[PDB]
């Protein structure tokens, strides 16, 4: 493919977000590596800003799908590295239940053979004292399934998902996620027969580390087809 043969071994990571909930302004960085040929992801986030001010778990999906490992013979319907090098931008809207919402913007592309997602995320109509800007939500995360369809007005793909983060009382955290995706580049691009991208992520802490941050390490592969 155009972009195909770019994800064949192991790609370095730089991830760069400016986020801004409820007037609560914040930057976070992470750097780490993908190896598609395993769908497997390995960063470390850092907030460069201080604390951060809002739940890490909230902010995964946010902070590079190309790295999900489709089936050879589902290779026809793997959007995102078709559009690469040049890339995509990325946006979604992402309600979280009985509370506020994220809207992101983000380009990811290669500079260089570097991977790189540059996020703008803005959060409003939090409560105070809810469970995102409360700091209610556990640290750890669920498996999932992201449903992606072809966009063909847009030649592009719409994608969507449920999120549940775990409360913790118990209870969970709904967080809907409506996702658009589109190239940058005007050259060919993979559209997509319906399918998903099964997901499953590990979050961790490195007990070196004095600043607020993430480790993560995930693995998430194409089905449905």
């Amino acid at each position: 493919s155009k972009g195909e043969e770019l994800f064949t071994g192991v790609v370095p990571i730089l991830v760069e977000l400016d986020g801004d909930v409820n007037g609560h302004k914040f930057s976070v960085s992470g750097e780490g590596e993908g190896d598609a040929t395993y769908g497997k992801l390995t960063l470390k986030f850092i907030c460069t800003t201080g604390k951060l001010p809002v739940p890490w778990p909230t902010l995964v999906t946010t902070l590079v799908q190309c790295f999900s490992r489709y089936p050879d013979h589902m290779k026809q319907h793997d959007f995102f590295k078709s559009a690469m090098p040049e890339g995509y931008v990325q946006e979604r809207t992402i309600f979280f239940k009985d509370d506020g919402n994220y809207k992101t913007r983000a380009e990811v592309k290669f500079e260089g053979d570097t991977l790189v997602n540059r996020i703008e995320l803005k959060g409003i109509d939090f409560k105070e004292d809810g469970n995102i800007l409360g700091h209610k939500l556990e640290y750890n995360y669920n498996s999932h399934n992201v449903y992606i369809m072809a966009d063909k007005q847009k030649n592009g793909i719409k994608v969507n998902f449920k999120i549940r983060h775990n409360i913790e009382d118990g209870s969970v955290q709904l967080a809907d996620h409506y996702q658009q995706n589109t190239p940058i580049g005007d050259g060919p691009v993979l559209l997509p027969d319906n399918h998903y991208l099964s997901t499953q992520s590990a979050l961790s802490k490195d007990p070196n580390e004095k600043r607020d941050h993430m480790v993560l390490l995930e693995f998430v592969t194409a089905a449905g087809i």
